[PDB]
């Protein structure tokens, strides 16, 4: 219940402003325009089963840049009120061109919880009147990009009326449109067809505030207008972060504001969750089994030992919440504009630092000069999202999140002495920065999977050929003709191709590897039983025996272990095309590059028409010199020159990449000519295989150990901490 | 001296139409705008020192399509004397950008050309007045792409005025321009900076007809608007192609028409020079010379066996000539259109015929059915034209040549049997038929050098590092690592970048691999010379020499021999290159691939304005029902289409080549695991080198021998029949 504000609708015959309720003549507020529409009666019928703010819509057109809109004098209905309303929680929510069912989602989600936190009972912050201080901001990109299904669900809840947006006003381009409305109903069920909307006296209301952008801006130009933008107007305490078709759990938003009551929380996230359908009814696909378990080993063992030392880099879909006062200042001017000391060419963090979107933030509020802000991971908080059930739109996802954790983790580490800069305690600058060496040494591992994966593979399969000789030889042949063939098309089709125009490829790409890991499982085991009936499949067995059980009892201890054996196969089989597809396409795909009227003539009926002739002898005589003339006298613009940038600067990662890799291959294996050149320097005064593949053997399995048992000691301090 | 015609200007007071010289009221000449303008007394004086043509320019505007001119009613000065004027000889020349030194070279060489065969005494053809039968069509593509140093060259000649181009007659798009004119005045020096015009009683009059269309379809619509639309009214005995930019010699075009005197000929060409500069000052860049001996031996071996086959393939520099009579029918419809017959679908010929633009022609006449015209190679005419200097343009000139020649090759082979539905006798069906496989032979090695020439260099290099041990241990290992860099980042950056934005490696890499053909002419000399203080190098001293002697002898033959020794070494340090860099560079790019309004607002003084607003509720409720509407009723375009496939057939090319290419690498050398297969089958019961590469290095050298001695015998017999 409960509203009120004065209105700008038009002016009628006396001049004095007149109320609809209470070609026609208007004026500008302060120089900008802002009108005030009423809603549909079929809305009011449910409502009355009444204030200002629940019967208009407030549209404003937005002229200015994000960083103007006060100094232009544009406002929010919030300020506007008797007593100015004072936000505690502020909801963005971006779109580019989503269906109506994930906005529906996302919102159903936020709803829920918004009803959670005002029928709550022993809270100072919470109570009856809680709604008053959320706002839920959601920021669509474009209206020609904005789907039409969307639109209808937006109206539907009475924050949208088409009719009066403008192009624009007094000769300025209009940016951006803004709809204001405070509504009733809630949404209540969302069925694969059906939106379920009602309105009675459970619902709860929710102060929506839907921008429209004119031009699609991407999503960092998005972020700029919620924080630079109306959080400047509203003033919120803290600034969550959600996407479209991203659905928060039931108490997923006041278990995040919750970790906030720690003064020194900066930052925060939650869980973010596979959505498996209807009685798990997508765990069949191999696809969304193996991203189910990466998601839970993600959450489990990953953002608990983050978490631990204090930093954390946020899962792409995962929602996250920020505390204003935190983020204002250094890390929003880093996150928007970029290292602002720059030349006129071009450098290569300042210019990369797009690739890296949100990371950016989060070690900018850590590394915040005189201040200890602190990142922490809630495991009570969940959002559950849907993923990716084709190949080319999984590998088209997966390009962002590598090249971005990738450019951020090397980011990190180059700028870590920031670290020391910052107003943290001596202890917490000692962990900071083991952290980073660890989060950089993690880095330095992903960077040589592409040899790892085959030298492990061709020293598996040789060995087990020269042991025992039966028809492990043909297999070893076919097997590594199979993965050069594969391998050189994944590269030639990313360099080239669509990866939609090639799913087939792709799709039997992937099955060829699984293919290839199920014979490297069966080589080990059939080593290591032929041993125990040398030394090197001991050590084989033991390590990722323990691997596994690490693993297992992390999954315990976090008490979320069902995805350990449902899913948990498929993943082992798809980890080839993890290495070696998705790399491959993230690493060939960086930057996504992308290289006088004369007169008209009508006729009259007769055929005869009037013309503008040079017909004088001088004007012709003038004509000829003016072309006499030219024949006596005797780089392009920035966009295309930070395309060649981008360009070079793509191709210089993929050839130190494979030449990197190719080092390691020819010097465990002696390729390269390097056996070649052994021989002969012996002669001046071939072997089949050396003890470097023995000992590399050995050492990426207890690598690969190692990390297991850091992240489990990580896991269990997280649990034991939060436990106390 | 001498023309006449009847105007089309415009009409005055008493509406019979007036001339100049003996807001104004026009008329349509049978439906479309004839126009004709008088041109500045400055010409008039030189001309004076007089008929219709010399003193108007005819403007008009084509609004149709190519093969619709005459049906539409547009015609040419040719045809509208009291005497129609017969043609015999028309001659093209097709610009897109070209400066105005280009087009004043191609210009003068024509001008030159003419003047000669005007004074010619003794021919029944030509004679005082032989300009007459002589048409040169400068056919420009697009206004916005020509440069106006050229319309300011074609202004002075007096064929181009400006003011009367339209867009539009009549709500009918106007297609093209058409400027007709007479000119007395001929170029007689085209310095580096400057063009002489001069016009006296020693100068030929030019009948000029410049074409310019309005947007820039690419080179084949200028050969259609050439063949299909003036061609047919003009009616020409024999069609001549040029670019801007070839400059013919001083006899070329009257030596190339005494070809067609034999009334089997249906097409000819000339020889191409390339333009070495004042005082052969060009022959210091090694990029020039290195073309000037490609272009010798293209000239003296190539075309010459070519031509006593009877089917020649004509180098994309020199200027041709087709027998009107002979491409009208079949030949120019496959050259346009394509296979006609094609389902919604693409197919490989008829999709890809485009790349292999005007050997299709040639083709197609050869092989015409009931017709036994042949092609007919004349090396008493020739042009000169100036070559790329820069490395980067000379790879993208090349792109174009390599991709053209391997598919009308591989066209050329599949459809031999085209041969035996023409009419020609049966010998020289055998001959055709012979020519065409040994042909397919050509490009069938062509396809392998990229194993060739590394195999050719491995085993070079390992042999005497096997020999001798000294240092050659350390350069065979070096000399492999820098090839294997060099050719892994030639595929990366022709599959990513462009070749602007990287010079210097380009540059780098054709230094590296000039002394990596030192160092293999150094191990063999070595070789041979220790042989001689084993049996392979007895045979590649003898072939690599009976290889040389030919190709010097041939030059003696021919009576061009300078180019044997001024630019020889120059073309062998290149070859590496030829090889590796333009080959993955025009594989790697074979198809060039290129993947409501609302309202406004204008306020007055006091900040008021008018405004349509739904102000009835019952509007509002409409709009509110139509979006509650959308939530309840719950392939893209042929150029991307098109973009796809090329993208596939482009990508499907490069996988092939190079699987194909290492199959016989590994083969050889054993490469592939093959050697560790091998072994381990005998440990079921690795050599440094094997007979194989022994076998290999023989074969490969013999093929160039005899290639060298098939192509001796054929420049022989040419000379000698054209002697007898
Ligand atoms: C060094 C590489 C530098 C690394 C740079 C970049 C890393 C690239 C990794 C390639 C792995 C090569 C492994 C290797 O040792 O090469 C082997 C094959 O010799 C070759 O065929 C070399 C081909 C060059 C590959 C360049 C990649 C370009 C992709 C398109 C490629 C187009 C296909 C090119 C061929 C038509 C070496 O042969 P060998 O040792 O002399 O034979 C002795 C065998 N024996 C002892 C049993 C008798
Ligand atoms: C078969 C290829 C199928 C052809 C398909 C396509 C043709 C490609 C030509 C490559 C030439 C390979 C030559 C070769 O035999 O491979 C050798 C190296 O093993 C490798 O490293 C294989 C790497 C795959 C290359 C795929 C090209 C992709 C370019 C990007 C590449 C990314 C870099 C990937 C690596 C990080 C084989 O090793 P080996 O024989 O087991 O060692 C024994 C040596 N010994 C006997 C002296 C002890």
């Amino acid at each position: 219940r409960g509203d009120d504000y004065q209105i700008n609708s038009y002016l009628g015959r006396n001049g004095e402003m007149v109320d609809p309720y209470d070609i026609r003549k208007f004026k500008l507020w302060n120089g900008n325009f802002v009108f005030d529409s009423p809603i549909s009666k079929t809305l009011l019928d449910q409502y009355a089963t009444l204030p200002n703010e629940f019967k208009f819509m407030r549209y404003q057109a937005v002229t200015c840049e994000p960083n103007q809109l006060a100094e232009k004098n544009f406002t929010v209905r919030q300020l506007k009120y008797l007593t100015p309303r004072e936000t505690e929680l502020m909801l963005v929510v971006t779109m580019y061109n989503e269906d109506h069912i994930l906005l529906g989602r996302t919102l159903k989600g936020i709803m829920d919880n918004v009803k959670y936190m005002v029928k709550k009972k022993n809270s100072s912050t919470w109570g009856p009147d809680a709604w008053k201080k959320i706002v839920v901001c959601i920021i669509s990109d474009g209206r020609s990009k904005i789907n039409e299904r969307s639109l209808a669900l937006l109206s539907s809840l009475g924050c949208y009326q088409d009719g009066f947006a403008k192009d624009e006003i007094n000769e300025k381009k209009v940016a951006m449109h803004v709809y204001e409305h405070t509504t009733m109903i809630n949404i209540t069920n969302i069925s694969e067809s059906e939106v379920s909307l009602e309105c009675n006296q459970g619902t709860v209301p929710i102060q929506l505030l839907f921008c429209l952008k004119e031009q699609n801006q991407k999503k960092i130009n998005s972020h700029r207008w919620a924080f630079e933008g109306f959080a400047e107007l509203l003033r919120p305490n803290i600034v969550t972060l959600l996407d479209a078709g991203t659905m928060p759990g039931k108490d997923s938003i006041y278990q995040l504001w919750r970790e906030f009551r720690n003064p020194n929380v900066g930052g925060a996230c939650g869980e973010i969750r596979t959505d498996l359908g209807k009685r798990f009814v997508k765990l069949l696909n191999p696809l969304v089994a193996s991203q189910n378990f990466e998601y839970k080993m993600s959450n489990i063992l990953d953002k608990t030992t983050e978490s631990n030392f204090g930093f954390i880099t946020v899962l792409p879909g995962a929602f996250s919440a920020y505390r204003f006062e935190a983020v204002r200042g250094q890390p929003l001017q880093k996150y928007f504009y970029g290292e602002i000391m720059e030349n006129e060419g071009f450098h290569f963090f300042s210019s990369n630092m797009y690739l890296a979107e949100d990371r950016i933030l989060c070690f900018e509020v850590v590394t915040k000069k005189n201040c200890n802000w602190i990142l922490k991971y809630c495991r009570s908080s969940y959002a559950s999202t849907d993923v990716p059930e084709r190949v080319p739109e999984f590998i088209l996802q997966r390009r962002r999140w590598l090249n971005g954790s990738f450019f951020a983790s090397v980011y990190s580490f180059c700028h870590f002495y920031r670290v020391w800069s910052s107003g943290h305690n001596i202890g917490r600058k000692l962990l900071l920065t083991v952290e980073f060496f660890y989060l950089f040494f993690n880095t330095l591992i992903s960077w040589f999977s592409l040899s790892s994966f085959f030298l492990v593979f061709r020293i598996l399969t040789v060995s087990i050929a020269l042991a025992y000789h039966s028809a492990f030889n043909v297999l070893s042949v076919i097997f590594l003709w199979l993965y050069g063939i594969c391998t050189l098309s994944t590269f030639i089709l990313s360099l080239g191709n669509k990866p939609k125009s090639t799913e087939k490829f792709y799709v039997l790409t992937c099955v060829i590897f699984a293919v290839m890991m199920i014979y490297m499982i069966f080589c080990s085991i059939f080593m290591s039983v032929k041993s125990f009936q040398t030394e090197a499949f001991r050590d084989i067995v033991i390590s990722l025996g323990s691997t596994y059980c690490l693993y297992l009892i992390s999954s315990i201890i976090y008490l979320q272990p069902w995805h350990m054996l449902t899913s948990f196969i498929q993943y082992i089989l798809l980890s080839p095309s993890y290495i070696n597809v998705l790399n491959i396409y993230a690493f060939c795909n960086v930057h996504d590059l992308s290289w006088n009227p004369l007169g008209k003539i009508n006729t009259t009926e007769d055929g005869t028409f009037k013309m503008e002739v040079l017909v004088s002898s001088s004007e012709i005589q003038a004509n000829y010199d003016k072309y006499l003339k030219v024949l006596n006298d005797f780089e392009p613009s920035y966009d295309e020159k930070k395309t060649g940038y981008y360009a070079n600067v793509r191709s210089l990662v993929i050839i130190f990449w494979v030449i990197t890799n190719f080092i390691i291959v020819a010097v465990v294996l002696e390729t390269g000519g390097i056996a070649d050149y052994i021989a002969m320097k012996s002669i001046s005064t071939i072997p089949l295989m050396t003890s470097k593949a023995s000992i590399y053997f050995n050492v990426i399995l207890w690598l690969v150990a190692l990390s297991a048992l850091i992240r489990f000691i990580g896991c269990s301090i997280y649990m034991i901490v939060r436990f106390f």
